[PDB]
């Protein structure tokens, strides 16, 4: 689990969105596994606006933050799960790192701010849904 709290927005994995998120919906995209809802309180996270390919992510299944090198956001095939059929997910970045299903939502960050959140994984890989192109999160 986990979210990004920037301005009056809450960014979560679409597959983990709550009823309150759907009832206060700002934007959602199944192909990216992202959903953004509105918040009453202002958040403290800042979004990175950069082309970093190295950063650090939080892994809840280890209670640890790990440094990683990650691929550029791309269209990657994701196998069928209990949340989606087998499909291509867009704006996804892959890295070598530990992950379990419940790790979704952990933040990936670089020196400039939040880059994205954990969205896929398995067998010593971890995938992050990028948010750096969502310029509207800053206003
Ligand atoms: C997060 O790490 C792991 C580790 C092992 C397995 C998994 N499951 C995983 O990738 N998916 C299940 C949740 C929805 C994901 C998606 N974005 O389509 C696919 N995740
Ligand atoms: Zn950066």
């Amino acid at each position: 689990s986990g979210a990004i709290y920037v301005g009056n927005y809450r960014v979560v994995n679409r597959h983990l969105a709550t009823h309150n998120d759907w009832a206060n919906l700002v934007w959602e995209d199944s192909s990216r596994d992202l959903l953004v809802s509105s918040t009453t309180a202002q958040g403290c996270d800042t979004i990175a606006r950069c082309d970093c390919q190295t950063g650090v992510y939080y892994c809840s299944s280890r209670r640890k933050h790990y440094p990683v090198s990650f691929s550029k956001p791309s269209l990657i095939f994701v196998e069928a799960s209990e949340y989606y059929p087998a499909r291509y997910q867009s704006h996804l970045m892959l890295a070598v790192g530990h992950s379990e299903p419940g790790d979704c939502g952990g933040i990936l960050r670089c020196q400039h701010g939040v880059v994205g959140i954990v969205s896929t994984g398995g067998n010593g890989l971890v995938g992050f849904a990028d948010v750096r192109d969502l310029l509207w999160l800053d206003e």
